[PDB]
C-alpha cells in the first residue's frame, strides 16, 4: 500500500526517472527508505546545484542534522576518518568563507569545499557543522540506505557524485510518514521514489556503476 | 545596540534571576554569547525537565544540531572523550550519541530526548549509549563562564545555579531563511514564546557579584 500510495507518482522505473530528471534539473527529490528498515523520508539535493535556499528549507523542514554523502574516494581525499573506531566521519567546517559555520550558506560552502574534486583535507576544518558519510561500494545494491540512495542517484543522473540528505520531520518533531512525504513532495515540486524503486531500476537497465 | 535592547528585559542582575527562575520551572531560556564571538542565541532547556514539545520547537526554530552540554566528570562516566584531538572557539564536541535502547532511528524529538536523559543520567554507563549517533555532547571547561565564555559553559553554569542537574541542552536559533537570528530577533521570539533572554556577560557579572564559585 505505500506501492499505491506512491501510483500517482509514476510506477517505479518512472519514480526513478522523473528523479534523476529534478536532480538534472537542480531540484530536490524525496527518497524513502524500507517500510521495515528506517521507514524515514530524506530530502536529497545535488551538491553541484545546491543552493542557501534549498540549505535553509532542509534546515526549517528536516531533522537539521544535513549529510553530505561522498563517496569513499572522495572521503579518503579529504582524510576523513569514521567519527567512531551508518559510515559517520569526523564532522567538517570549511576554514575560509564562514563564520560559525551552521547558517544554510555556511553550511553550503562547507558542502561545496568539500565535494570539490580537487579538495584537499586542509581545506576543512574538524570538528564542524556538516556530517559527512561515506558510501559504501556497489551503492544501493550493496547497503539499502539512504547515503548509498543519494550518492547513486548522482552517479545515475550523470552528475557530480555527491550529495546532501536530511530527514523530513514533522512540526510535532516526530519523522514524517509516506502520507506527509507525498504532500511536502506536491508542495514543493519534488518526485518521491523509494530505495527498492532504484534497487529494480539498476537491474533493469544494467547500471553498473 | 544589546545594552539598550535588552533592558526591556530588566538589568543583568533581574536578567539573569529570571532565566534562573525560568528553568527552575522546566521552561526554556534564550541565552546570547559575546557580540564579537560567535553573536548567536541558544535556546536552553534542563535536561531534568526536558520534553518532547521542547525538543521539537528545537528542531523547528534552531539549527537541529542539539547539542547536551555535560560536565567534564559526566562526559567521562560515558566514555565520551572530545570527538578531535587536534581541534581546529574550540567547541569541545564528544563523539555523537544514540540511546543503545528505547529509541529506533534517534531522530525523532522523542528519540533525542531518550538519548539526552540517557547521557545525562549521573548513575549512567558507557553501554547504555550507542556511538555514533544524533545527539551531540558537549564537555563544558570546569569553572564554567570564568573559564571559558561560551553557550557550552553558560548551560551547565545555570543549572548549577538554578540548583538542577548539571546537564542542559543547547541549539542556535535560526531564521525563517536559514540565516542565524541577530539579538533583534532573538527578543522577538523570548516574546513569542515566553522564554527570558540574557547573555553570558549577565552571568559573568551575577556569578562574580553573588560571589558564586560553583
Ligand atoms: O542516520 C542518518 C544520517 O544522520 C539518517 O538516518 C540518514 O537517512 C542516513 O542513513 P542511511 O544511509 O542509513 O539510510
Ligand atoms: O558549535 C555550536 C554547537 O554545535 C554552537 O555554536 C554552540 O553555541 C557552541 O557553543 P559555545 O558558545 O560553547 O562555543
Amino acid at each position: 500500500n505505500q506501492s499505491s500510495l506512491l501510483a500517482e507518482f509514476g510506477d517505479p522505473i518512472t519514480r526513478v526517472e522523473n528523479a534523476l530528471q529534478a536532480l538534472r534539473e537542480g531540484r530536490g527529490v524525496l527518497l524513502l527508505d524500507d517500510e521495515d528498515r528506517e521507514n524515514e523520508g530524506d530530502i536529497i539535493y545535488a551538491v553541484e546545484s545546491l543552493t542557501t535556499a534549498q540549505m535553509a528549507l532542509m534546515i526549517r523542514e528536516c531533522s537539521g542534522i544535513v549529510c553530505l554523502c561522498l563517496t569513499e574516494a572522495q572521503a579518503d581525499r579529504l582524510a576523513l576518518p569514521p567519527m567512531v573506531v551508518t559510515a559517520f566521519t569526523v564532522s567538517i567546517e570549511a576554514k575560509h568563507g564562514v563564520t560559525t559555520g551552521v547558517s544554510a550558506q555556511d553550511r553550503v560552502t562547507t558542502i561545496k569545499t568539500a565535494a570539490n574534486p580537487q579538495a584537499k583535507p586542509e581545506d576543512l576544518a574538524r570538528p564542524g557543522h556538516v556530517f559527512p558519510l561515506r558510501a559504501r561500494a556497489g551503492g544501493v545494491l550493496a547497503r539499502r540506505g539512504h547515503t548509498e540512495g543519494t550518492v547513486d542517484l548522482m552517479q545515475m543522473a550523470g552528475l557530480q557524485p555527491a550529495g546532501v540528505l536530511c530527514e523530513l520531520t514533522n512540526p510535532d518533531g516526530s519523522m514524517a510518514k509516506t502520507p506527509e512525504i507525498i504532500e511536502f513532495g506536491k508542495l514543493h515540486n519534488m518526485p518521491v521514489l523509494t530505495i527498492e524503486d532504484m534497487v529494480q531500476y539498476r537491474i533493469q537497465f544494467d547500471l553498473k556503476l
